[PDB]
């Protein structure tokens, strides 16, 4: 992988692996999300990091608030996918990381993603606005003119997501993370939540449809010793679902999301 | 990746990814097992496949009976690991696939693995001996002289594993596979079983020790809708005896052993 000529974005190629594919011999949405994370980590490393010098001094971290992914074509096993990623400040609200996925052979856009990140104190878990000193430290690595993966006016990445009301149409109960679901800091990987959301989609939908869009809001973190319930209700040739992840015990919300599926 | 000069083995390099590492910033044993599986699949593809023409005609498949992995150094995040793999017939019993793992920069061996595979009818699930016709079409892709990743006479890869007796010292119950745990044929990936075995090792062992050796026997397959209990007892470096069994009737799915070195 490498930073592009202007040093304001990063590109990387990936060959899709045998264990990374689903029933259609194409990459799962969790494989795609892991590749978005890997290209994001390589970009931060290439520019000197995603904690800045000031962030480490104040025990501050970047946490995901929202993830939005749209896939037009899933790469097949053995195919090369090229991913370009960049960041932008969104004032004092936080930062945004965007991605464009392309078929390396044709150069055609096969997917796009956008994510909203907020600043949080590592210890107290209290969110806070971005300070000017932090904003200046990462503006030298971001394009100054706006560059959006989802530029459209009424695009799906910025829509408000409602809370699923009981009873759910579908559910998958008692979901627990294992050690493979943890990152290097022993926190549950953000991609695991995408998997848990999808666990409550009925197998007949998975067998006859392909996932086109997934929007996920992150409200609270699941601990290593927490248990999760995944809930889904159809809200609709295309099928749409409303999703909710909540702790199995008290029903505390972990995530809420929406998925859009098109018939194969 | 590519077949070596003689066409009798296959090599591939991998850069260790950020999500592939554990708390020590080094590749997990499940990342290693996934890389062994990927280099195995690429080898089969490069030689024309791991079912042959005769196996497809009779609905025959290769199934894992035993996996044995020994790691001396786990590659760090960003490091390049080179893996060489080859196969060998073991008469009518089945086939063996071996691997050597190296640090790409130093050329030093950082790990090794061996696996025993048996022939099974995909429909009835009945094990069968390897026929002459199948041995013949496999032998042209295997070294004729023996080439062993674990050559030592009476090594850890060929030791008999006993059945854990109740009560277990440690346990992790109610383990269920999700869709990410399935392969392209909707069967539970063999690497998931390694993860489930390790789930019953206490966190204090994981925090103060590194996994050096894991030997795993595969007895039965876990279905998409099955629930598993993972059981561990210390038999001692720290050594453990392991058992995976269905949560309900207690039907055995796997048995294994692990050896851990103090960090
Ligand atoms: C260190 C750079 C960074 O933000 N990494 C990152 C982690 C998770 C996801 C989903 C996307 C990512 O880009
Ligand atoms: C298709 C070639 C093949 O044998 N692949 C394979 C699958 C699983 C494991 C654990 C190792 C492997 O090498």
């Amino acid at each position: 992988g490498s930073l592009t000529e202007d040093g304001l974005s990063y590109k990387e190629k990936f060959v899709v692996r045998s264990y990374e594919v689903g029933s259609n011999k194409t990459a799962t949405v969790e494989t795609i999300a892991n590749l978005l994370q890997e290209v994001g980590c390589n970009h931060a490393q290439s520019v000197g990091f995603a904690t800045t010098t000031t962030m480490r001094k104040l025990h501050l971290i970047w946490v995901t608030a929202r993830m939005h992914i749209e896939i037009y074509k899933y790469p097949a096993w053995g195919d090369v996918v090229e991913i370009e990623t960049w960041c932008q400040s969104e004032g004092r609200i936080g930062t945004r990381r965007d991605w464009i996925l392309k078929d390396s052979v044709t150069g055609e856009v096969t997917g796009r993603a956008t994510s909203k990140w907020v600043m949080m104190n590592q210890d107290t878990r209290r969110l806070q606005k971005v300070s000017d000193d932090v904003r200046d430290e990462y503006l030298v690595f971001c394009p100054q003119e706006p560059r959006l993966a989802f530029p459209e006016e009424n695009n799906r990445s910025l829509k408000k997501i409602p809370k699923l009301e009981d009873p759910a149409q579908y559910s998958m109960i008692g979901l627990k993370p294992r050690r493979a679901d943890l990152d290097m800091n022993q926190h549950v990987n953000n991609v695991t939540y995408i998997g848990w959301v999808l666990e409550s989609i009925p197998q007949e939908i998975v067998d006859t449809h392909e996932l086109q869009v997934i929007t996920l809001d992150y409200r609270r973190e699941c601990q290593q010793d927490d248990v999760v319930d995944s809930l889904t209700t159809t809200t609709s040739n295309d099928s749409q679902f409303l999703h909710l992840l909540r702790l199995s015990g008290d029903g505390q919300e972990i995530n809420r999301g929406t998925t859009l599926w098109r018939k194969k």
